[PDB]
């Protein structure tokens, strides 16, 4: 009832900014998340005891991989918190509840390998889920944890509201499959430029939440340069391990995944900013103008990768 989470002053101010970094203190991350839920959603949204038990079971089901870990989950949830806080009136009660949970859960039980690697390995999950393999797995783990004893944070919702929130979470988690992003963003780009984008149209809201999910998921490219650059090392630590596992299956990995091609990382980042990141934050900014700081920070980081190529660092 009367129990608020409060943070130290620097975190209390910086957490509202898009480029906030959650810090190296793992034990403070549950508190930062509950803080965000309380301000994004209400202190009434969830029973504290149930939400705490849920967060700790979610944490326990993230693995100790270099990038797709608990720290990525909380980071992606913080970006969603900053989008929601800058767009107060655009989103429903169920959406505010569902989307922070979706973000915390979106990579549950990730092993550090792409959908492609599971399909080439012939992983059991690639028979159970023929597309968006890992994302259907993450949603499955989310429903699992929701059904543990004392972990139902949506218990106060009706049957039909519960079903709507699990459908928000399902679509939001599926949308983090970057293979689906290209087409989603093209459709949003055409819809916004013919002026047919309508936020009372459920299929349209769905697409706009999908693009938010991509934006939050990629938000390492919207941080201050030293955070962006050190995160990129964790991302490539995973990619290069996948490359090694590809070579164990007798397959030349794509260069993105080949550690022998470490030299090509700056040019690889240019391709990624130009083909994915910049277009993502561009279309997001057209639909939700107060998200422009993510586009600005992404452009600042592309310019830093351009300097790495020109040997100015
Ligand atoms: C020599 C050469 O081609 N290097 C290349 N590097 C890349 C890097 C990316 N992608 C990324 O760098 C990335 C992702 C990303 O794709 N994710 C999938 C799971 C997180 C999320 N954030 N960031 C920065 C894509 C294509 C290429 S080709
Ligand atoms: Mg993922
Ligand atoms: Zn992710």
């Amino acid at each position: 009832g009367l129990m608020q989470f409060t943070l130290p002053v620097r975190l209390c101010k910086e957490i509202e900014l898009f480029h906030f970094d959650i810090g190296p203190f793992e034990n403070m991350w549950p508190g930062i998340f509950v803080y965000m839920v309380h301000r994004s959603c209400g202190t009434s949204c969830f029973e504290l005891e149930k939400l705490c038990r849920f967060i700790m079971s979610v944490k326990k089901n993230y693995r100790r991989v270099p990038y797709h870990n608990w720290k990525h989950a909380v980071t992606v949830a913080h970006c969603m918190y900053a989008i929601l806080q800058n767009n107060h009136t655009l989103f429903t009660d169920l959406e505010r509840k569902g989307l922070l949970i979706a973000c915390l859960c979106h990579d549950l039980d990730h092993r550090g390998f792409s959908n492609s690697y599971l399909q080439k390995f012939d992983h059991p999950l690639a028979a159970l889920y023929s597309t968006s393999t890992m994302e259907q797995h993450h949603f499955s783990q989310t429903v699992s944890i929701l059904q543990l004893e004392g972990h139902n944070i949506f218990s106060t919702l009706s049957s039909s509201e519960y079903e709507q929130v699990l459908e928000i979470i399902r679509k939001a988690i599926i949308a983090t499959d970057l293979a689906l992003y290209f087409g989603n963003r093209k459709q949003l780009e055409e819809m916004y430029q013919t002026g047919s984008l309508n936020l009372n149209n459920q299929s349209h809201r769905d697409r706009v939440i999908g693009l938010m999910m991509t934006a939050c998921d990629l938000c390492s490219v919207t941080k201050l340069w030293p955070v962006t650059k050190l995160t990129a090392n964790d991302i490539y630590a995973e990619f290069w391990a996948e490359g090694d596992e590809m070579k164990k299956l007798g397959i030349q990995p794509i260069p993105m995944m080949d550690r022998d091609k470490k030299d090509e990382v700056p040019q690889g980042q240019l391709g990624f900013y130009n083909a994915v990141a910049i277009p993502c934050y561009t279309t997001l900014t057209q639909i939700l103008p107060p998200t422009e700081p993510l586009l600005k920070a992404c452009r600042d980081n592309l310019s830093q990768w351009e300097k790495v190529i020109r040997g100015e660092e």
